[PDB]
């Protein structure tokens, strides 16, 4: 659904070869109406083991374990969120000790501790404009791919630092360049005003991701 708006919002725009422009105009793409309210600005991919912990950018933590099911702590601290692998939600306190869950509680806290020490923020200097869980995610030899439930999908580049976050709702595409300056463009303005290669690439990378996810 979502995933299938945002493939045709990116081919939309790729088709525009964007960078081809005679002079881009991409400042007049921009739209703080589309600034994301929720990234991803910390991840610890333990799925050897248990699964893959992440932080977002509010300091909420989360992770989707192995066996599906999926743990949100919010940034009090104690109030806790829980997925079932049939999708069913639930709300609790770490406070209230339920054995059951005590095991992944203790996992996500450990992901939290070790994020907090030994990560940066990605997005920490970012101007604000339901919190979502890390629906599914994959890793390719250049990227990790990070798809939100709210639809929201979020492209990593290791080589680089650099980041997209696209949200499908807004239509819209969130850029972190090297210089961890961000941007939040209307795809369909991009069309029309252009923009920079590196973008453009990128956004070329993010559709072929978006055809990954949509086959998986």
């Amino acid at each position: 659904c979502h995933l299938s708006d945002m493939l045709q919002q990116l081919h939309s725009v790729n088709a525009s070869k964007p960078s081809e422009r005679g002079l881009v105009r991409q400042e007049e793409a921009e739209d703080p109406a589309c600034i994301p309210i929720f990234w991803v600005s910390k991840w610890v991919d333990y799925s050897d083991k248990y699964g893959l912990g992440y932080q977002l950018c509010d300091n909420s933590v989360g992770v989707l374990f192995n066996d599906s099911t999926r743990l949100i702590l919010y940034n009090d601290g104690d109030s806790l969120q829980y997925i079932e692998r049939d999708g069913t939600e639930s709300y609790l306190t770490v406070s209230s000790h339920p054995n059951s869950l005590m095991k992944k509680i203790t996992l996500l806290k450990y992901f939290r501790n070790y994020m907090s020490e030994h990560l940066l923020k990605a997005g920490a200097n970012i101007t604000p404009r339901r919190l979502p869980y890390l629906r599914t995610w994959f890793r390719t030899r250049s990227a990790i791919i990070l798809h939100l439930s709210n639809g929201s999908v979020q492209i990593n580049f290791f080589q680089d630092h650099t980041k997209l976050i696209l949200c499908p709702l807004m239509a819209a595409v969130t850029y972190i360049d090297e210089k961890r300056d961000f941007r939040t463009y209307r795809l369909s303005l991009l069309e029309e005003y252009g923009c920079c290669k590196e973008l453009a690439s990128r956004l070329r990378y993010a559709r072929t991701m978006v055809d990954k996810l949509l086959s998986s």
